[PDB]
């Protein structure tokens, strides 16, 4: 069988449950982590496979492309544009829920309008931005193609900062919430932090629609942020967790989650500390 099939097969199959005691008691020697990570295919598509004419210029990393089995389709709202396409992937969480998550890369001057376009669609109402791209949010009020974004409040916590957003669109309003993660990390500590947030954000859509999670590619920081959600999911409601088979499961939405294997060992990390924090009860 192809190559292809080989990847494909790999990323469905794969999988090493962990219980909540050896994730935290005897884990995984960092060696044996490396050398599980590097096993696990990239499953990067080639600009051959995608057959979506100019795209290229709506692409910040040429080598770095959405799935088409599963990137987002935007609508008909903006005129002076054409093409449906942006670079952005739908993500299944916790037991392969769809769409849950859409991993983006950071937003482009040119892009902008497509990325407000996509949150207007999907009905998004937290986007959650991994930082240490362009300021695609107005510092007060800014219009946006057909769309028009104003800040109702923003409020300044030691880890991330968080802005209420409301998107105009002729007369219709809806609220947006804006998390950004400022420290990526040295410790997983304020991670736990942004997931706790996100946990106890509400739908404000008419529909659950999936959280938008960016960094600057869009596969590195933001393929931790929600394995590590998924994760603690698994953690809380079944007492284990199968990193291996998170990981695997992300490769197949978006192409690359998870670049290193110091992200992968980190990883480990942040769950068995979530761990540890669990209820008593």
């Amino acid at each position: 069988n192809t190559p292809r099939e080989v990847t494909l097969h790999f990323l469905r199959t794969a999988g090493h449950p962990l219980t909540r005691w050896a994730l935290q008691r005897q884990p995984p020697d960092p060696k044996q982590l490396e050398e599980e990570f590097l096993k696990i295919p990239s499953n990067f598509v080639s600009p051959e496979d995608l057959d979506i004419p100019g795209h290229a210029s709506k692409d910040r990393y040429k080598t770095i492309l959405p799935n088409p089995q599963s990137r987002v389709c935007l609508g008909r709202a903006q005129s002076q544009e054409d093409g449906d396409y942006i670079n952005a992937n739908y993500i299944r969480g916790y037991d392969g829920k769809e769409k849950v998550y859409i991993a983006t890369q950071g937003p482009m001057p040119n892009t902008v309008s497509d990325f407000w376009e996509m949150v207007w669609q999907e009905e998004v109402s937290l986007i959650v931005m991994l930082t240490q791209c362009v300021h695609y949010w107005p510092t007060e009020e800014e219009t946006y193609g057909p769309f028009q974004i104003r800040i109702q409040d923003m409020k300044e916590c030691p880890e991330y900062t968080v802005r209420q957003l409301t998107i105009q669109y002729q007369e219709e309003r809806r609220s947006v919430k804006h998390i950004l993660f400022s420290a990526w990390p040295e410790s997983a500590g304020p991670l736990l932090r942004l997931v706790a947030e996100v946990e106890e954000s509400p739908e404000t859509a008419a529909h659950p629609g999936p959280i938008v999670v960016h960094c600057s590619a869009g596969i590195g920081r933001t393929g931790c942020f929600i394995a590590t959600r998924i994760g603690c999911q698994q953690l809380k409601a079944r007492g284990e967790v199968d990193i291996l088979g998170i990981v695997c499961q992300l490769r197949l939405d978006r192409g690359g989650m998870i670049q290193t294997a110091e992200q992968y060992q980190f990883l480990h990390h942040t769950l068995a500390l979530y761990a540890g924090q669990l209820p008593e009860e």
